[PDB]
């Protein structure tokens, strides 16, 4: 019969009319033959039933035949078969509520799984199709959880509680805090003052955050090299550590890991781990630095690219004027015997020029 679904605490309207359309007697009673609410002229009445003061009917719409049932603050335990005994007939209506919910709530950063458990009348079965704000028609049973949340899954989802030839949609909001970059990469040359940047997405909250950046310098296994920082609102500050190079950091939230001069030994990978709280987790975002050193020995020259280079790239040295004085696939090429010209060292991959470092020859 009439199988209408509802949401917890939401409300729903049970229909009930008939021919004759005039203000006549009517009475809503649940399968337990208890009278939800009834009438006696304009005077609207209710029953002893648990539903009592949360049920209501529209007296205005009464004149036009409707003897509607409005249930406010939907209690899960409202799931029943109500009957609207109007002028010589009975209307059977089963109202099955539901309630989609995530327990892992407040301040979700990356990865940290999301879980969606469901409430439903003891004896009926749902199915949930959680459509994401972007793609993935993730679906499951009385429960379905999103694995490790990746940025783009931030927003407003739309899970659907299917039950019967009826279905009830649900709008849950899920925002993934995180970095706006995976592997940042900077290509510089022996000297060029290096800068790095990893942004977030504003937020407030109390006593909330600090971590540090770790670096794997090329060859220099001499690790444990780092910089530590504490954050609070639009305030950042180095906890301590740095040492080794003169890395300077900002006072302002949009973090700028600064590297005074791009010296050759400062090339390699790095992980900048951020970890705040309320209900913690730890963000990560990769960092990498490459260096190029164009320097003529004596009357003969050479140049080299250190750091995270690809076994797909090429290096080349030419005097600009004419074409390839030496082309190759490695990080330490040489050009013995150069001629006057403002020479260009080139690091790339495929075609688009990565690193370019100019230098002149004398005779």
């Amino acid at each position: 019969k009439k199988v209408v679904l509802g949401k917890k605490g939401d409300t729903v309207e049970l229909t009930c009319t008939a021919s004759q359309k005039k203000s006549i007697q009517f009475h809503w009673k649940n399968s337990n033959q208890i009278k939800i609410l009834g009438n006696q002229g304009s005077f609207l009445t209710k029953g002893p039933s648990k539903l009592n003061d949360r049920a209501d009917s529209r007296r205005s719409l009464w004149d036009q035949g409707n003897f509607p049932l409005i249930i406010k603050n939907l209690k899960i335990e409202d799931s029943d078969t109500y009957i609207c005994e109007v002028e010589d007939q009975k209307e059977e209506v089963q109202l099955l509520v539901f309630g989609l919910t995530a327990n892992s709530d407040t301040h979700l950063l990356q990865g940290q799984s999301l879980t969606l458990t469901l409430e439903s009348p003891p004896g009926s079965s749902p199915s949930v199709q959680c459509r994401s704000p972007r793609g993935k028609n993730i679906q499951g049973g009385k429960t379905l959880s999103v694995s490790q949340l990746e940025l783009q899954d931030s927003g407003t989802w739309t899970c659907t509680v299917l039950q019967n030839q009826k279905k009830v949609e649900f709008k849950i909001d899920i925002v993934v805090l995180a970095f706006q970059k995976a592997s940042s990469i900077v290509y510089k040359k022996e000297g060029e003052q290096v800068e790095f940047s990893f942004p977030l997405a504003f937020t407030v909250e109390k006593l909330t955050g600090s971590g540090e950046l770790w670096w794997q310098a090329e060859r220099a296994s001499s690790s444990k090299s780092w910089i530590t920082f504490d954050l609070k609102n639009k305030e950042v500050s180095v906890k301590r550590v740095t040492q080794d190079p003169k890395l300077q950091m900002g006072k302002k939230l949009p973090l700028h890991l600064t590297l005074p001069q791009a010296l050759p030994q400062y090339a390699g990978s790095g992980n900048l781990t951020l970890a705040l709280e309320a209900k913690t987790g730890k963000l990560h975002q990769e960092v990498n630095l490459v260096v190029m050193r164009a320097t003529q020995l004596q009357k003969n020259l050479t140049c080299e690219v250190w750091g995270p280079t690809s076994p797909k790239l090429m290096l080349s040295l030419k005097l600009e004027n004419k074409e390839a004085k030496v082309s190759k696939r490695e990080k330490a090429v040489w050009v013995l015997n150069p001629e006057a010209g403002m020479w260009q060292c080139l690091l790339s991959d495929s075609g688009q020029v990565l690193l370019e470092s100019n230098i002149k020859v004398l005779p």
